[PDB]
């Protein structure tokens, strides 16, 4: 089996993405966050919080005829960003681009964080990082992905993302019309859970390529770029009076400025981020500072190809026994 889904930005700087997919029978159709760097897929529901719900869709599960209660399980997450998130838990159809999941687990909320009540264009989390990471307890829950690899005619999905554009979420098959060139297949480390891999380096515009190894992982639901300070400083360096603000909380630049491009390297690959996506536009409406999208990872304890980097490129995950990345540029 296959599937294929098109993945659109929630707002015009590509903050996140949203992707429908198909919940219990029949369909309650929610726009989820496709995230690779997670393991639970969870809903805003009817058992959420009415004051933390504000403009969501919500998954019923007692309208639902092949939902049912998991028994004595729940689940609760926090983000490298703060927010998290916390409920019961069902297992209910699941349905991703055509692709048909039986018995997924299906987290209901009964909390939510503010940041996720605030945004009412994402209805929930669909996590896609190594089951391990999942927090449902207390029989931890496997991902859409692992519940749906076996069934696939090959045990792979990929990103292709868009810039200001929809892209598409594929499972199962590589659709080779959608790259140029050739994929470049990359180790994966699944020690910490995560799709954790290691760059050979990068170049700033036109400047030298500088050969060193920059171990991060590949997430889909973090927006920017994030790697070490001495990294962000040689790129920023490039935009006349670009600053790192400690009230914003990260690096700005005049909106007047054009940014340079940005390259990372894959093997002996190199995938080139053009500067238009390193722009995240006024910090505050009207502002002429603009948010820049490389950002030092120093804060977090790893570094985040997030989708300033993942939209850039066509990326091939593989849940085969032996794990890699692909990266093709598009
Ligand atoms: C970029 C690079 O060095 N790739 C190699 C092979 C990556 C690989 C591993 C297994 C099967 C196919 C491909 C590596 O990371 O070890």
């Amino acid at each position: 089996s296959t599937g294929s889904a098109t993945t659109t930005p929630i707002d015009s700087l590509d903050d996140a993405y949203i992707t429908p997919v198909q919940i219990g029978t029949p369909a309650q159709t929610l726009n989820l966050d496709f995230d690779t760097g997670s393991s639970d897929l969870w809903v805003f529901s009817s058992e959420t919080t009415a004051s933390e719900v504000d403009g969501q869709t919500i998954y019923t599960p007692s309208k639902s005829t092949t939902a049912k209660l998991l028994s004595g399980a729940t689940w609760s997450i926090s983000y490298g960003d703060g927010s998290s998130s916390s409920g019961d838990v069902y297992t209910d159809t699941v349905s991703v681009g055509g692709l048909t999941v039986t018995g997924q687990a299906v987290e209901s909320a009964k909390k939510v964080s503010s940041s996720f009540t605030e945004d009412s264009t994402i209805d929930g989390l669909l996590g896609l990082a190594f089951s391990t990471l999942n927090t449902v307890s207390p029989t931890q829950q496997k991902t859409f992905f692992d519940n749906a690899k076996a069934s696939l005619d090959s045990p792979v999905f990929t990103a292709d993302l868009g810039y200001h554009a929809p892209g598409t979420y594929n499972f199962g098959f590589i659709d080779t019309t959608a790259y140029t060139g050739s994929i470049t297949y990359t180790a994966v480390s699944t020690k910490q859970g995560f799709w954790e891999w290691t760059s050979t380096g990068y170049a700033v515009g036109s400047g030298t390529f500088k050969s060193t190894s920059i171990d991060g992982i590949a997430d889909t639901g973090t927006t920017l770029l994030y790697l070490p300070a001495t990294v962000v400083s040689a790129y920023w360096a490039q935009v006349s009076g670009a600053k790192s603000s400690s009230s914003v909380g990260g690096y700005v630049f005049p909106c007047s400025a054009t940014l340079p491009s940005f390259t990372f390297g894959v093997g002996s690959a190199r995938i080139v981020i053009p500067g238009d996506y390193i722009d995240f536009g006024p910090i505050s409406t009207g502002s002429s500072s603009c948010f820049g999208g490389i950002q030092s990872s120093a804060g977090i304890g790893i570094n985040i190809f997030g989708d300033v980097a993942l939209k850039a490129a066509f990326v091939v995950f593989n849940g085969a026994t032996t794990p890699t990345l692909g990266f093709a540029s598009k």
